[PDB]
């Protein structure tokens, strides 16, 4: 509704509508803050003018496609990406709904940052919880909710250790 | 030393040495994540390959050419932007220095943001009531940092509206 993403070869571009001028800086902000790291798309250029963003195109396939196939080490590395993204203070928003955002080949990227906000303490590990135990039903809620609040009461490297093992015991 | 601004019409060109593609990316990234906002220049293109960023150039003064002069009004719009800038979680580092980097005409525009970063209770405008004290020589270090202990834990609005009168009665 806010963008329509063409693909010119190896490129991405993500065209915003022109009421969404706010949500195309939000994803131009977010995906440079992101360059150092490999689970977002390189950034090629930018054009306020045409609200397009130039990027790579991820081949591979959205996590709706392969989530009930995915191994416990790679759904670790999801829940990595999930908990960086928690340290670097970025809300990505809809992380409950990643189903067409998580795109997975060899590598996992994350994609679509035009929602993001930046918090103290971000829920996109917690959010993404809810969507891996609502397709995997690893657990009831009164389990998985415990350990949310668990990890969002520490929220630091021990707090997350804790959650990614008593997550994935559970494939 | 990490780059070189030229000055094209109304354009500044900046140019980045590669050692320093990740403050390219943080000045684009934390740039186009404050166009919603009035008090940076205008983003117009980046490109990672020259590791060059084209924005609006800032007619004006730089704050260390008439921060005698300012008058309570314009310091107080400066201590708001800081307050701004600490809400957002930008923390955009050297504000004790802001000697070439607060352009200052009819508007107040913030420039140089290649060493910004995320956090919970940024520095800004604590950074900020240190040069500004550094100056104008407004009330000595112990109450200044008594003032600024006081805002870091508070952080609300009121705890800076404390703060900001609090600086303003010295002139």
């Amino acid at each position: 509704r806010h963008s329509v993403v063409r693909v010119e070869g190896d490129r991405a571009i993500k065209q915003f509508f022109p009421a969404y001028r706010y949500n195309f800086w939000k994803e131009a902000g977010f995906l440079s803050l992101l360059q150092e790291f490999d689970f977002v798309p390189r950034l090629y250029s930018i054009n306020p003018e045409k609200l397009e963003i130039e990027m790579e195109f991820i081949e591979g396939r959205p996590i709706k496609d392969v989530i009930n196939e995915l191994n416990s080490e790679t759904i670790g590395r999801i829940l990595d990406i999930c908990r960086k993204l928690d340290v670097l203070g970025i809300q990505k928003e809809e992380m409950n709904h990643p189903d067409r955002h998580i795109i997975i080949s060899d590598r996992i990227v994350f994609i679509d940052f035009e929602r993001g906000v930046i918090k103290c303490r971000p829920s996109n590990l917690t959010q993404f919880a809810v969507y891996l135990n609502s397709r995997l039903r690893l657990m009831k809620n009164e389990e998985l909710k415990k350990l949310l609040r668990e990890y969002k009461k520490g929220f630091d490297d021990e707090s997350y250790r804790e959650l990614r093992t008593q997550i994935l015991q559970y494939m």
